[PDB]
């Protein structure tokens, strides 16, 4: 079926939970043996969210190459994304090592450091220009260059230096700051505006490594971001845009990381975002 009318048909019939459970039943199951090794317990935020072995990002290190991060490679859309958990106190250096090694231009953050009164990720970037951060375990230096605070999101320019080689690179930090503590946003307008700002920066384009996107677990809000982006790109590429099937795209993405889209409300919000976004594109 088309999307917008499939949408009203699920609303009128109140069957979002059943649609979402079908997706959960059909989703791929692949091994995640490296994530579960005992030496990696303090590298995982949640015991039930792990990268598959076949798609995990490897650190360029011989001691321990593990990080909780996955490469989502979308062949028809010609887009790639790295989805990862919010960094932990003992993985902030690994996080920036990955950004460096994978040649990423942008980092997309969809959570606040504290939500619901608890810490959802480490403070992994510097908050003042004159107070830079040094990660001694991976030999990197990170400096805040500029910050632009808007009503729904903040954009930061950061300088990452590889201290071994003295090479430097400019990284863009896109921080969506207004996702509610509970539920999903009422309108997708600010989320779509944010997606378009990431696109306009070059961070999603083939001349750079894959964008790094995270929330707390790296599957819920993060899944919504890449699912909406890929669906809108396919609607622009194809002769028949009504052939784009959001459930089929989500199942393809779940071949590369488990659990993408965590609730039926997130599924409905993804439909809403793609529907409204397709009108603005034209
Ligand atoms: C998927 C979708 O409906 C998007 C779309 C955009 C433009 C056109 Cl002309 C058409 Cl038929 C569909």
């Amino acid at each position: 079926m088309e999307m917008e009318k499939e949408f009203e048909q699920i609303d009128k019939s109140g069957s979002w939970a059943a649609i979402y459970q079908d997706i959960r039943h059909e989703a791929s199951d692949f091994p995640s043996r490296v994530a579960k090794l005992p030496k990696n317990k303090n590298r995982n935020r949640y015991r039930d969210v792990s990268p598959f072995d076949h798609s995990r990002i490897k650190l360029h290190q011989e001691d321990n190459d593990y990080i909780n991060a996955s490469l989502i490679k979308m062949e028809e859309a010609q887009r790639s994304y790295i989805l990862t958990q919010g960094p932990l106190p003992n993985t902030v250096g690994h996080f920036w090592e990955m950004v460096w090694e994978q040649k990423s231009r942008g980092v997309v953050m969809l959570n606040r450091v504290m939500e619901k009164g608890s810490l959802k990720c480490a403070q992994y970037w510097p908050q003042k220009e004159e107070k830079e951060m040094i990660f001694e375990d991976t030999n990197l230096k990170l400096t805040l260059i500029s910050e632009d605070i808007k009503s729904y999101y903040t954009v930061r320019q950061l300088e990452l230096e590889n201290l071994t080689t003295q090479e430097t690179r400019e990284i863009l930090h896109f921080h969506y700051t207004t996702w509610p503590d509970f539920g999903v946003p009422e309108s997708p307008a600010s989320f779509l505006n944010f997606l378009f700002k990431v696109r306009e920066s070059g961070s999603l384009s083939p001349e750079h490594g894959p964008v790094v996107v995270h929330c707390s677990a790296g599957i819920g809000r993060s899944g919504t971001f890449c699912l909406a982006d890929t669906c809108l790109l396919l609607m622009d590429k194809r002769k028949d845009p009504s052939s784009v099937d959001i459930k089929k795209v989500l199942l393809e993405m779940r071949k590369f990381r488990m659990g993408l889209i965590q609730t039926a409300d997130q599924l409905r919000f993804s439909y809403l975002a793609v529907i409204e976004g397709a009108k603005f594109i034209m």
